[PDB]
């Protein structure tokens, strides 16, 4: 059986008990296989309204990604699994904060 | 008195035997002022040679900062405070390293 490994846009879903909650790789599919790790930046469903903050519009509800708080995290262990993937265009938001907050 | 705010290529220590290790800081003064929290990435002393390794050349010693582990962290509370200051090259050796992990 082949375990699910996060790539490059995938939402998932995992532990930070109960203490598990969404997320989104920002860390390319053979980083996160080699490593057990991955880049991501969490999800929440309440909004506050920050800067960095980055809307995912969703068929049902609807949520955010915080892109200030882009952290590394190993999936593997953790039991990472996949609950769906962003378009394009939310990813592409996301960086382009990241690399505000960085940058080239 | 006003406590330390972590500014953009500050290395720090702060608590995560090695002493819950220090980082190097990537985000803006404003940011970690203003949030209570930076981006940074962990420092170590030990060295496996690894593609992410970024070599911080120190006056007594040398060490490494690793550069796909960045992280965001709480440091007011964490009790940041400040080791010293990486060169113009290392920090921005770091980034490159990043947006070689993330387009
Ligand atoms: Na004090």
């Amino acid at each position: 059986v082949s375990r699910y490994v996060p790539d490059m846009g995938d939402l998932i879903w995992v532990d930070f008990q109960a203490g598990h909650r969404p997320a989104v790789v920002l860390s390319p599919f053979m980083y996160n296989n080699k490593t057990g790790m991955c880049l991501c930046v969490p999800c929440t469903t309440q909004s506050k309204g920050y800067p960095f903050e980055v809307v995912l519009s969703g068929q049902e509800r609807d949520g955010v990604a915080l892109a200030d708080q882009v952290k590394s995290i190993a999936w593997r262990a953790r039991g990472a699994t996949k609950k769906g993937t962003v378009a394009p265009e939310e990813l592409q938001l996301i960086k382009a904060k990241i690399n505000v907050l960085i940058g080239l």
